[PDB]
Parts: structure tokens; C-alpha cells; sequence
């Protein structure tokens, strides 16, 4: 439509996609982007890989070059934060009590960094105590990275992996702290979690599992961190102190219009969250995976590009692309890690090729389905994955951990299986 106003709240990546999808799609109407950041809509994977080592420029991180907005006839209004939506009205009231009109309204509001508790007051003010999500954040921390300085990463999760990882190029003594019995726990099976603590720990990470961080001592003077202090009592020494203990999603914006909430922007098949003129996407969205059967909240730049095209479509009138395997990667120590689909709920693991080595698969199964597979240094075993987990292939359980069968045969086998019986 020529004349319907799409208002955008948020400028990450979910936002921008949709925003330069919409014009893409054949959108005549007014796009406007409205975010609370003040920098140039950037990539955020860069962060905690190449812009983090110092090896990529600013400029590289640019989502859309600053002509591309304005060419492409997309107002951006950042610095500026959307404090509540009057859906009755259909507006969204800016911080400076400006209000802005929406025939179509988008929250693509993402996520923050959750809070570490004793990190409060002082402590999370202080210069050499950071979180890593903003430019901003990134800038800091790299601007710290230093040789023979110590630094301790308060979180195990893969953005924490890469910190360490890029931290011990720099030369940095570094120690990594997780709650958790073993490092991603929660997404993958132990065998993998030693994959990933023997990486860390050969390369001279000191990572410590099962602790727990109680406090700080800092300077008082500087007012900077000089130790992180273990339950147990263990004292470590710091220079730096990176924290990332999970996203909280920006769901505040819904919850108040009286928005579906749960862990997430609520949304149906169509994007469109408990009111029909307002759809959520990115970070901060929770739908319903037909894949898996149940509702998931993922946070991803596969998922937010793949959402992000689903509502320029839909609000063009054009078809969505079928619902796809959801996925991601992460780079540590030059190892190529891909993952796909969602391991929750696996009863057993099959390990193709060795775990001596960044070279194999790992396939998780509940029953004889395969639920997700994470691939190290395997770029084709990952795109054949793809294809078994988004087509619910009956691939043989039996021969998945067999290098003497190439993946594309055992493929086969399963889509002929089909096809004849
Ligand atoms: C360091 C780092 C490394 C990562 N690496 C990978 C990776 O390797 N692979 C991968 O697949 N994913 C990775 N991710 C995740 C991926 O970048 C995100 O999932 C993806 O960019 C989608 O983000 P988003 O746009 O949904 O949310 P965000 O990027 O959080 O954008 C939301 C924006 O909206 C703003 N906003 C919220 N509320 C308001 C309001 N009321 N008014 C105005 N503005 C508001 C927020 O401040 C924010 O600026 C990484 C993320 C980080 C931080």
C-alpha cells in the first residue's frame, strides 16, 4: 500500500531486514525505523570475532550503507526510545511525548544482557566491567584486550567462548567462570562440552565449571575491578571482567499494551502478536515451531533474517517461505562451528568422525529422529543436515556415525524409502 505507515521499533538487524525487506518486496507506503541506539544499524556477530580482534574497520559493520536509507526511501530516527503503544489510537508515544501514527506496527525490540546481581552499583559501573552487546560495549572491551593482562569471563555460553578465545589471541591470561556443571549444558550433550573445554583449556583458557562468583574487590581511587571472588573463596585477580550470563527479550513495550507475553513477544503463523496490527520479530519473539511441535524463542541472525523476510511478505502480499531448520554458527580459534536445529529433548548422541579432532558431526536423536546436528570444520555435512532435519528424513540411526557412508547416500536411501514403501 502507498499510503499504510509501517513503524519499525528497533534497529537491529530483525528491524533493518524488515524494514529494506518491505521496500524489496514492493512496499510504496512510509517505512520509519525508530531505535533507542544512536550508531549506524551494525552487525553484531563481528562483535565477539573479527571487529573484537581489532582486524575489521567500522565501516565493515555497517547492515545497510547510511545512502541506502535514504535512497531506498527508509527514515531512521535513532537515539530515540519508544516508551509505550496506544493501540486504540494506533501510535507509538516517543520518550519526548511525540507520537508517531502506524497502520502496520513492528516490534523488533530484541534483547539485554541480563543483569549479574553481584556485579551491582559500583561494580558494573566501573570501565574494566562490561557485558558485550553494543558497539559500544565491543569498543571498550577491545580497547582493553591486552597482553599479559588478566581477564575473567563470567558466563559459558558460545558468546563467552568467543570472548575467551579472541581474549587468548591477544595474548591475554584468561579464566572463564560458568555455574554449570560443563560449558552449553543446556544445548549440548557432555561429550561436546568436553570438545569445547579441552579446545579452550589447550589453548590456555583456565575454565572453571561448577562456580560461582560472590562479589568483587575493587580500587578506590579508580573505581575499577581488581578481583573477582569465587563461593568456594577463590580469589582471581583481574584486569578485566566481561559478563554474560543470557538475554533478557525487550518484551516491556508488549506486556504494557496488554501484549501476549512469555519469555518473549508472543506470535502467531502470521507474525502478528495478540493484536493484528502489530507483528514482533528477531530476539524478542516467541512462536510456534511446527518443525518441533511447540514454542520457541531463538535468538539468531538465521532466525532473524528468516522472520524478518516472513513479515515483508506477508505485509506485501506476497508468500512466505516455508518454515526452515533452524540454525547458527560460532567461530572460535579459526574452527568452523555450524549448528542446526534444536537438540532439546535428545535421548542419545551419534559422534561421525572423532572428537580428538575440530573435524566431525554430532547427531541428536530422540527415538531414530533427528532433532539437530552440530558440525565442526563440516560445511557439507551441516547443508545435508539441513535438509534431514527441515524434511523429517527417515535417515538410518545405524549408519550416521559411519565415515565409510557418505552422508549424501544414506540421504538418498531414506528419501527413496518414501518413495517406494
Ligand atoms: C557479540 C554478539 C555475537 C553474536 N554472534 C552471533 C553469531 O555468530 N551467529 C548468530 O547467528 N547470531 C549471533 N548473535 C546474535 C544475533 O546478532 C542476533 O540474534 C540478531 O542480530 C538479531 O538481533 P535483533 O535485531 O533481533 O535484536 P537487537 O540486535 O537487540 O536489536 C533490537 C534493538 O531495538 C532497540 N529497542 C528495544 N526497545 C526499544 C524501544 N522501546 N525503543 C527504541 N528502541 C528499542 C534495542 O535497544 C536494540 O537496539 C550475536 C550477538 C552478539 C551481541
Amino acid at each position: 500500500n502507498a499510503n499504510d505507515n509501517v513503524v519499525i521499533v528497533g534497529t537491529g538487524l530483525a528491524g533493518v531486514e524488515v524494514a529494506f525487506g518491505l521496500r524489496a518486496s514492493g512496499w510504496e507506503g512510509n517505512i520509519r525505523l525508530v531505535g533507542d541506539a544512536t550508531v549506524i544499524p551494525h552487525h553484531l556477530p563481528p562483535l565477539s570475532k573479527a571487529y573484537l580482534a581489532g582486524k575489521a574497520t567500522a565501516e565493515s559493520l555497517y547492515l545497510r550503507t547510511p545512502d541506502a536509507y535514504a535512497a531506498q526511501n527508509i527514515q531512521l530516527l535513532g537515539g530515540t526510545q519508544v516508551t509505550a503503544i496506544n493501540r486504540d489510537r494506533q501510535q507509538v508515544i516517543l520518550s519526548d511525548g511525540r507520537a508517531l501514527d502506524y497502520d502496520r506496527l513492528v516490534l523488533a525490540t530484541g534483547g539485554r544482557p541480563r543483569p549479574l546481581p553481584v556485579a551491582s552499583g559500583a561494580v558494573g559501573k566501573a570501565n574494566n566491567f562490561r557485558y558485550l552487546r553494543t558497539l559500544e560495549d565491543a569498543e571498550c572491551i577491545r580497547r582493553q584486550l591486552i597482553a599479559d593482562n588478566r581477564l575473567v569471563v563470567i558466563g559459558g555460553g558460545y558468546i563467552g567462548l568467543e570472548v575467551a578465545a579472541t581474549a587468548i589471541k591477544a595474548n591475554m591470561h584468561v579464566t572463564l567462570l560458568d555455574t554449570a556443571a560443563r560449558v552449553l549444558e543446556r544445548v549440548t550433550a557432555p561429550p561436546v562440552s568436553a570438545f569445547y573445554e579441552h579446545l579452550h583449556r589447550e589453548a590456555g583458557v583456565d575454565i572453571r565449571t561448577g562456580t560461582q562468583v560472590c562479589g568483587f574487590e575493587m580500587s578506590t581511587d579508580q573505581q575499577k575491578v581488581t578481583a573477582v571472588l569465587c563461593e568456594d573463596g577463590t580469589r582471581l585477580p583481574a584486569d578485566l571482567v566481561i559478563a554474560g550470563i543470557g538475554l533478557i527479550p525487550n518484551c516491556e513495550l508488549a506486556s504494557a499494551a496488554g501484549l501476549q507475553v512469555d519469555n518473549g513477544i508472543v506470535i502467531n503463523e502470521h507474525m502478528q502478536t495478540s493484536d493484528p496490527l502489530i507483528m514482533a520479530v528477531g530476539d524478542c519473539a516467541r512462536f510456534h515451531s511446527q518443525l518441533y511441535d511447540r514454542w520457541v524463542r531463538i535468538e539468531s541472525v538465521p532466525n532473524a533474517l528468516e522472520q524478518a523476510r516472513k513479515i515483508a511478505a506477508i505485509l506485501c502480499g506476497k508468500v512466505p517461505r516455508d518454515e526452515a531448520a533452524p540454525w547458527f554458527w560460532s567461530d572460535q580459534y579459526e574452527i568452523g562451528l555450524k549448528m542446526v536445529g534444536l537438540s532439546e529433548g535428545y535421548d542419545r548422541i551419534i559422534v561421525r568422525g572423532s572428537l580428538a579432532q575440530p573435524d566431525f558431526s554430532v547427531f541428536y536423536l530422540q527415538g531414530d529422529r533427528v532433532l539437530a546436528v552440530d558440525t565442526v570444520n563440516r560445511p557439507v555435512e551441516f547443508n545435508q543436515s539441513k535438509q534431514i532435519i527441515t524434511d523429517r528424513l527417515p535417515v538410518e540411526p545405524n549408519l550416521l556415525g559411519d565415515e565409510s557412508v557418505p552422508l549424501k547416500e544414506i540421504i538418498a536411501a531414506a528419501k527413496a524409502e518414501l518413495s517406494s514403501a
